[PDB]
């Protein structure tokens, strides 16, 4: 599509322009041949993940994505991916507090681990990015009927309630593919995954998992 | 469509590792910074052009693709571009001549200059690249029929007549190139195609309808 290649050309062109930069003559300066060798490095690894969740979208969708399934434990499982996001944020020059409520029952439900990891932490990162006065990102974990429901919530910018529908389509707005992951893979473990916004309230990201 | 990613995924990764050697500290070196960074710089206008070629098949496949179309003088352009590649070739470190054929009758067709000089482009560059002994790569053009021939070969490696038709079908070893100019030419209104016989060499055939 004239989307997804300009989407790539992007930072491509991006990268051409700092390793222009430092082939003239940066590399030589120290002022700036670090940085820009760091904004370089950053719009690599960006398309990496860019060219690996088109790729897991080709694969997942149509649709022969073998999914590593076992019965584990979500409290410790969110708690793992929380504690990760905690260690990121903790060393910002910037903010951010994770305020976790989390059932005192522990829970276990059929889930690829690292596929439900990547989910995870794709919806924390569009939390973090829809929240631009910093503050708290709430992670709720509790079970109703035998749905185990994780919710991931912002009190930062609303979400337009005219297209709350669409966020989960491809590329709605680091890579803008994170939505299309979560979703299809939740799908595939076997759950549902949706949103509620009120602008400019706030966002809040629903998961729910068949409990037993 | 794995393909694809594959393809993309493999320059990126080189990317990243020399960009990570600079960043770690080669920047500091005078030894090795300006090669890294020459390959950092090859690897990314090497992804570009993949990206764009991507992009021309995914406008012309759903012919969403206004192709400029001129009354341009071949005699003349072939030479710009046979020009341009002996200044190249000319200016290089390592073997390459050009040998012009071309009639004596000037010939004006309607083309577009700028996607028609990408497709004498690519071919001219499968010959130089396909050519591994070196030598001379040899240009003729010509008319017959009606039809305005230019032809590009080379006396490298040859080409297996038993996957002889597929050199045109999606990623058959960028890699676009040819799905470009078939495309392109299909598009001028004119006919692409390939004659090669391993290892004696390749020749590749335009053909324009002339008047």
């Amino acid at each position: 599509v004239s989307n997804v290649s300009h989407e790539l050309r992007t930072p491509l062109t991006s990268l051409r322009s700092y390793i222009e930069a430092l082939s003239d003559g940066a590399w030589k300066d120290p002022e700036v041949a670090p940085g820009f060798l760091k904004v370089t490095q950053e719009e690599t690894d960006r398309m990496i993940r860019m060219i690996n969740e088109l790729l897991s979208l080709s694969r997942m969708d149509s649709g022969t994505t073998r999914v590593d399934m076992e019965l584990v434990n979500i409290n410790e499982m969110f708690n793992y991916v929380l504690d990760r996001f905690d260690m990121i944020l903790k060393k910002d020059d910037n903010y951010y507090t994770i305020k976790r409520e989390f059932t005192k029952r522990d829970l276990w439900v059929e889930i690829d681990t690292d596929k439900f990891t990547q989910v995870l932490d794709n919806i924390m990162n569009n939390a973090i990015k829809y929240s631009p006065d910093g503050g708290v990102v709430t992670c709720r974990l509790l079970e109703t009927h035998n749905q185990v429901i994780i919710s991931i919530s912002d009190q930062g910018l609303g979400i337009p309630r005219a297209d709350l529908g669409h966020v989960f389509d491809r590329f709605f707005r680091g890579t803008g593919l994170g939505l299309a992951i979560s979703k299809e893979v939740v799908q595939m473990l076997g759950g549902r995954i949706w949103v509620d916004s009120v602008e400019g309230k706030g966002s809040t990201f629903y998961i729910s998992l068949p409990y037993e």
